[PDB]
């Protein structure tokens, strides 16, 4: 269908022959320059692709308020949520009205000219509470108040380029480029789905099933811009896409990735992909339970309902001008080797085998095996190499402050001791002397598979430069993951604790 | 037989009762302390375990002389291999006969009480030339000018402990315990054979043979001290031995470690293990081909001739009081499914196999297969996690000098596009800013199998810091790994040329 | 079908005795072949028969035999074409071709060693490692020499001890036949079972042909013996290890 506002806001295409001029403006020495954040690069490429169409620039505050009340731009053209640049009081102070400035990537890219029509400090507890549904938990609300700008700048946009990827390039399809890609061949009805997730057999089975009931061609069009805090990383996702768009019968499927930068918005978000998703060319789109939903907070209770995103969608139907496909999730019957509908079996009168997130997470931290009828061999290859079972997996053993035996000679009889050890594992007695450019580095080792030995803690106001998985404290503190007896256990005697955690846990098998 | 000169010197034993006394005066405020180089705790605790009897100390320049001129202590005793307490000036001069000095480990365990009986400056020319042969290229010429101290301190020692070890506590016999290991077992004709290699099938036919037509014993003594530079490290040899004796019949063998620290000095040095291994109990040894023999220099000419060894054993064999069995090399007969004696085969009439170490290197590099008539599988599994191929191996890839196109970029590229492909190699944009704590971290991240890409190289007076396996340059120069075509080459042609050379050795697949 | 005939492994007299008795049976055609019915080569290395004395002997009854006789054309794998053809019909210097003797396939067999499916069917050499199994599930004897002057009680139970640390499970015995028919011919019966006696003394010499020799080794100072030993008087420790070197060597143990 027509993009949404009826017309695609491709501003690269409409500022081809000023590429130059901008260029070299963004260059001038006399231009005030903002650095995008990685969040900002990915709504930028959305406005400049005319993925956010009618939308040709950052919000000012008479659009921005609409869409926190109305849920819509000032002209009353539906829109949920908010795309604003979020900058610091500094900045803020040193723009008016008028100016334009220049938006770069990594201090060197220029990627438009901004011509500023306002700038302003937004009322965060009113966005929170009424796009994020005010939950201080809702990753969008986080994000909100630690990481945003207090200051947005509202103004129109001129296109240099695109946020520069090196990966994919084949992949990343501006909204002009699938649709010719969907016109090339002879595609009039396409469903889209989204996903921040490895795709398996359920999934490749719905989406075919959208693809027969919608007389529709099938797009998977997966985020690969920022998703859900903890969520896999894209590069292991798109190589499960490319694997599985194999699995769909020749000529039905199309894999294009989006650069969207998520804010797990559920319902109003939801809205959002339908209208991203018309922009970029699809006549159908299918809204998941608890679709674009962050899940539960601490307190285990639903951030979003389950139905919430199906039922706003449904009420902005007449208006959308995208079909919305029924989700019909699937399950699988043992007892005849297929895949069904799960509105369509009777939970108690059929047998019915599915793996849930926490046992798949279980199944690849222990190395155990995942049924075919599950998700397919070559997705799976995949899923544990990016994420390998404990055997594989790095660690490091920080001697606590109470310690009192020999730190040196403590770290060295670890040190030979998981030597004597086969796997393969490499091992480090790692000093950082309390400096960051040291202890940042303790992750990689880490995610290298490699086993650290650190002879002393670091001071607290340094906590948060290390991530914590896969590292533990030996100390005689409660709070210590290998408790010793006492700060001057023997050191043969903390050896063998040490030992035989790191196998209780599985990096060490015999 | 008896060890040689009649007594075991084990100091350990003969000091017990000392043990308080010495080690608190090594504790005291005015006592002169030396730390021990790693060589030098391979020595003492030869000396101090009575391995080297008659030896009591380190060699005074009386000892020393006749050692290097006579190949005999100045009593007339066989001992062919000069062990010294090698220090620099600042020490030597500290330093006086009579004066009783406190050997360290680590800076911090009290090993012995060495009393001085002189200090001298040998003319390391001579001794060069006379103990290993003269060639520049002689590990032992290389450690005795590069890494020796300039001066001899000579003199009597007294026990405290044994060089503190941690990994396998329970193979490292000391001459008494194997003895006694023998004597429970009513062993009283071993054979032991020397390695510092891996063992092959081949290894385990060949001793087994000596077994049984010296009608004794086996005992397996690997080096774990130092041996050749380059040999593989012996947590992964051990693996490997501890794996080989299982496969000899039960009974027949024994497996015992021995903290030396070879020289590599040919047919000296297999004199010197002979009576070595007298002490430790044994009544036959094995001299094989350029045993204990570096091999060969640049110009491609042998350190030793091949038989120099087994001849230099045999003319002192009235004296030594050890059996030497020859040594019978096996080869594998294809067509007949067996080991013979390579002295028993016509090479042109008869189909033998063999695989080179070069070969045997290259199959691991590339992933290859090696054949069970070579090795165990087991043993092999070994060799192929502590030396992984290619597609498993870490790399660098130094952003050169020569570069004008952005490094930041450049790197980004490299990153993301090294990210797209599977493996689950882990990378990292490496900064060092040429300092030392982050340069010697190179190769552990490599050694873990890493993937760095460094925006910048150190300077040179660095180099020494960084390791050069696995590192390459990328440069216009001559002397790049992946030359450009040019300083300002695109980044993407960049890219691909890496992705290529990295792919042509064999680091990524698809 | 079966034949219960009684060759005499007469030759070409035989062959042609085979062609008669087919006739009998009801075969209108037999194929007479290389040194059909043939005993080999004697001693002294020299044929029985030469090659050809069958199909030509049968050749010149052919007008009384009343049965024709096929031309013998043997066949040999050509590795390269996955196939067999006729032996007269490729030329050895310009062609390959593979086949495996029976010496070989005994060895094979007796190494429990791989037989290509192209030599033969696999379901045909699982039959024939069956009923001959390879050395390590062989049985076999160890006869105490005459010569031995240490404790024959104590040699006994030291070799029992020692083999029954091994894995593989094969079976034991100290055997004592005490001379006793009843008893001697009861040791190729173990043996064939897969079982390892030890026999403290040796029998009387007029008793050797109750006794099959396979598998049957002597242990004594005697250049006859099989494992020799250094002396009469040898420590009793140092005997066991030549022992289980010596099966070993010869396959019996693997380790
Ligand atoms: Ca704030
Ligand atoms: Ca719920
Ligand atoms: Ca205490
Ligand atoms: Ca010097
Ligand atoms: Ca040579
Ligand atoms: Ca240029
Ligand atoms: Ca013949
Ligand atoms: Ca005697
Ligand atoms: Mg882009
Ligand atoms: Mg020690
Ligand atoms: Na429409
Ligand atoms: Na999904
Ligand atoms: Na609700
Ligand atoms: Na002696
Ligand atoms: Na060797
Ligand atoms: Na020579
Ligand atoms: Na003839």
């Amino acid at each position: 269908p027509a993009p949404h506002g009826g017309i695609l806001q491709d501003l690269i295409a409409r500022d081809a022959l000023k590429k130059n001029e901008l260029l070299s403006e963004a260059q001038s020495s006399d231009i005030l320059v903002w650095n995008l954040t990685p969040r900002q690069l990915c709504d930028i490429e959305l406005i400049l692709n005319g993925g956010f169409s009618p939308l040709t620039g950052f919000l000012n505050e008479n659009d921005y308020s609409s869409v926190v009340t109305d849920s819509r731009l000032a002209d009353g053209t539906l829109w949920t949520i908010p795309i604003t640049l979020d900058v610091d009081e500094a900045f803020a102070n040193q723009i008016k009205p008028d100016t334009r400035i220049a938006l770069f990537q990594d201090d060197e890219i220029p990627i438009a000219i901004l011509t500023v029509q306002d700038v302003y400090k937004p009322n965060k507890t009113i966005e929170a509470e009424k796009v994020f549904r005010g939950d201080p938990e809702h990753p969008a609300i986080s994000y909100l108040f630690n990481v945003a700008g207090d200051y947005y700048v509202g103004g129109s946009l001129e296109a240099i380029q695109l946020p520069q990827h090196y990966d994919y390039p084949g992949l990343r399809k501006t909204p002009a480029q699938l649709r010719l890609e969907f016109q090339s061949r002879q595609w009039d009805r396409v469903v889209a789905f989204q996903t921040r997730n490895p795709m398996h057999r359920a999934h490749r089975e719905l989406t075919v099933r959208a693809a027969r009931e919608a007389n529709a061609k099938v797009l998977i069009h997966p985020v690969v811009g920022l998703t859900k805090p903890g969520d896999i990383d894209h590069h292991t996702r798109v190589r499960v896409y490319q694997e599985i768009i194999k699995r769909y019968p020749n000529g039905i499927a199309f894999l294009s990735l989006l650069p969207l930068a998520m804010r797990m918005s559920g319902d109003r978000e939801a809205v959002w992909h339908a209208i991203i998703r018309k922009n970029y060319g699809a006549s159908h789109f299918i809204v998941g339970r608890d679709h674009a939903g962050p899940g539960k907070n601490s307190k285990g209770v639903d951030f979003y309902g389950p139905y919430d995103a199906q039922e706003l969608v449904e009420s902005y139907k007449h208006e959308l001008d995208i079909e919305v496909v029924p989700f019909r999730m699937v399950t699988y019957l043992p007892d005849e080797d297929r895949y069904a509908p799960i509105d369509q079996i009777d939970t108690t009168k059929t047998r019915t085998l599915n793996i849930s997130g926490t046992e798949l997470r279980r199944r690849l931290r222990v190395g155990g095996e995942i049924p075919e009828w599950f998700s397919y061999p070559e997705v799976v290859k995949i899923l544990r190499e990016s994420n390998p079972p404990r055997p594989k997996q790095g660690f490091s053993i920080v001697l606590g402050n109470s310690l009192t035996v020999s730190r040196e000679q403590l770290s060295i009889a670890l040190l030979s001791t998981f030597l004597q050890f086969g796997g393969g594992r490499y091992y480090k007695i790692f000093e950082h002397n309390n400096k960051t450019e040291l202890l940042s580095l303790i992750q990689d080792f880490i995610g290298s598979g490699s086993g650290l030995i650190i002879p002393n803690q670091w001071e607290d106001d340094k906590d948060s430069v290390v991530g914590k998985q896969n590292v533990y404290l030996l100390d005689t503190s409660s709070s210590a993951d290998i408790q010793l007896e006492s700060a001057d256990e023997p050191i043969s005697h903390i050896v063998q604790k040490v030992v035989l955690f790191l196998e209780d846990n599985g990096f060490f098998v015999f």
